């Protein structure tokens, strides 16, 4: 029939009270389930919020039970780590005709970057050819934009990866996917096994490859799937690798830009490091040497975590400027910068904000004068202006800035990270009355920029701003339990997961959610043969310009009407958030 080659693959609606019976919650991917601890999250204080997060990203630490998922700690993991260490190794060895790619989508693709440059810099500052490069869906331009479509495409992957590995000789492909779901990495790790005397893929994410994704790929005749298995039976050989350690569900339902990406730093910059670290020792890497760096990671989320309350006042703050209609900047310096755009620009997709809500600034790469020019005439009693800098950042060109924004704003705060017994200047430094201090012990490093120094301050302020950026947005009503509902559908995986959330909140069959769904999509065309076949691509280009198209839906179901009677509805209640949550009462 019409649409069953599309819909298939669907589990159906289990009946109430079944839904862990029929083993519907077994077959829910880790990286997509509904996290228990934040069952209530839309109902937490800011606190508790701040708390519930905490909790979730220590899962990442977390070990393995006696039936059951391996984890980032788990033997075959760790051994899996030591193992590709190793043929990094190989490289480094032999660095003419030598790379290894980073590549991934949205949030793993930004992680990519991030990565290939601090592994980059380390062989400069040791005086070698970079063999480090990086490949995001999109082309580079998407590091620093939202642009969720571009996953979409396996060709696409392939080429991008075919123009980077040029003549080289011996290529290591990281194709990171944190629910092992992306078409872009799906063919570049296809193409790397068929061609295994060049290439060595390694595929990293955070589902079991058994919850690997499986619908089919537009472009591409393969599954995420098969593809995964097909690595797994040449790990035996050594040929290929699959790095994927169970880390728990996100805290927000699927927000992979979360646990997801801090897991793919602390999994990927550990063994890279390891890696580099134990060449020029002439010694193998060994799970001890990973350990050492794990462990610093792990301390690194106690750390970050111990400023908790802190970290609630600046997300109450942040929150108050959005419920107002302010915006609310966030100003940093290095790396630490850029993190802080990243985390801009995904809060547009993630909660359906425009940029100026949250943005980003490095020091979106605005010079201290150039701020001071543009960005500081629009600021405002209502906004809030962050600010995230190492005390070894130049802080004259910092003060200077908070001089002046000070003055047009008020609300600030400021993320400060420090070796300890470093003295913040200015003791009237008051400006940041209470400043979040984020203060390091001492490590032993022999490398010269520091790079676990480095790590550690990346990780905790991805967590600080992440755990801001989603509790500010969750605290003005926007998140349904640990659902976003009101997402824009904008690839395929996002379509799936709308399907997904009208089964879940509505409890009736596939058949209807998915007939709702499309109705919604393509309102004010009617439901033809030709759409209920189309390809999931042509849904989402249309899916992707609305507004509410899942709340519409969702109303169109729980009062079993038409979507002319749902919008009519929509409209005619004060909000979105009130007309949904009504109408499930
Ligand atoms: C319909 C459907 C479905 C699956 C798989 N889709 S998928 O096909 O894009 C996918 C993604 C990753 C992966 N590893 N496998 C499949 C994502 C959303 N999915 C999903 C399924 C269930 C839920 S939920 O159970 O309502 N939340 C607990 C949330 C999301
Ligand atoms: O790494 P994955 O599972 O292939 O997901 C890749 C991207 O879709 C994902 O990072 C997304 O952009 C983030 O918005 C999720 O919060």
């Amino acid at each position: 029939m019409p649409g069953t080659k599309r819909f298939q693959h669907v589990i159906e609606t289990p009946e109430p009270g079944k839904w862990e019976l029929s083993g519907y919650e077994a077959a829910v991917p880790i990286t997509e389930k509904s996290n228990p601890l934040t069952q209530d999250l839309d109902k937490a204080d800011a606190e508790n919020i701040v708390r519930l997060l905490g909790q979730c990203d220590a899962e990442i630490f977390q070990e393995e039970g006696q039936s059951t998922y391996q984890r980032l700690y788990s033997e075959s993991i760790l051994t899996t780590m030591v193992q590709v260490a190793g043929k990094v190794q190989e490289v480094l060895k032999e660095p003419d005709g030598g790379l290894v790619v980073l590549s991934g989508g949205g949030t793993s693709g930004r992680m990519a970057f991030l990565m290939s440059v601090s592994f980059n810099q380390l062989m400069k500052g040791l005086g070698q050819k970079p063999l480090y490069t990086y490949l995001i869906a999109g082309g580079d331009r998407s590091v620093v934009a939202s642009r969720e479509g571009t996953e979409d495409s396996a060709l696409h992957g392939i080429e991008e990866l075919k123009k980077v590995a040029a003549g080289k000789k011996r290529v290591i492909v990281i194709g990171i996917s944190v629910g092992l779901s992306a078409p872009f990495v799906a063919g570049q790790m296809d193409c790397c096994m068929n061609n295994t005397a060049v290439f060595l893929p390694v595929l990293v994410g955070f589902n079991p490859v058994s919850m690997a994704r499986n619908d089919p790929i537009e472009d591409w005749s393969s599954t995420f799937r098969q593809v995964a298995e097909r690595m797994q039976k040449m790990q035996e050989k050594q040929k290929a690798f699959v790095l994927n350690p169970a880390i728990g569900p996100e805290g927000l339902s699927g927000s992979s830009r979360m646990k997801g990406g801090s897991a793919t730093k602390i999994l990927l910059e550990t063994l890279l490091l390891a890696a580099h670290k134990t060449v020029d020792q002439g010694i193998a890497a060994s799970q001890r040497c990973l350990l050492e760096i794990l462990r610093t990671f792990e301390r690194a989320h106690q750390v970050t975590y111990s400023q908790s309350p802190k970290i609630a006042t600046l997300m109450k703050s942040v929150s108050t400027s959005l419920e107002k209609k302010g915006h609310v900047y966030l100003v940093g310096w290095q790396t630490l910068g850029i993190i802080a755009i990243m985390d801009g620009v995904e809060c547009i997709h993630t909660f359906g904000a425009d940029f100026r809500d949250v943005r980003g600034f490095l020091i979106f790469t605005f010079s201290q004068e150039d701020f001071l020019t543009s960005i500081l005439p629009s600021l405002t009693e209502i906004d809030t202006v962050v600010f995230i800098f190492t005390l070894d950042d130049n802080l004259t060109e910092v003060q200077t800035i908070v001089e002046q924004v000070k003055e047009k704003t008020n609300h600030i705060q400021a993320l400060a990270h420090s070796t300890v017994g470093q003295t913040l200047p200015i003791p009237l430094k008051k400006l940041f009355p209470s400043i979040i201090s984020i203060t390091w012990p001492l490590l032993f490093f022999e490398y010269e920029g520091n790079f676990i120094q480095k790590f550690q301050r990346e990780l905790s302020t991805k967590w600080v701003l992440n755990t801001v950026s989603t509790g500010a947005h969750v605290l003005l009503g926007k998140i349904l339990q640990n659902h976003m509902l009101d997402l824009r559908i904008s690839n395929s995986k996002l379509f799936w997961r709308a399907l997904a959330m009208l089964q879940r909140f509505s409890g009736q069959s596939k058949a209807r959610c998915i007939e709702s769904l499309l109705r919604a999509i393509h309102f004010p065309q009617p439901l033809s043969d030709d759409i209920r076949a189309a390809p999931i691509s042509c849904h989402v280009q249309v899916a992707h310009e609305k507004e509410q198209v899942i709340p519409i839906a969702l109303l169109s179901l729980l009062f079993r009407c038409s979507i002319t009677e749902a919008q009519a509805h929509l409209a005619a209640a004060p909000s979105v958030c009130e007309a949904v949550r009504s109408a499930l009462a």
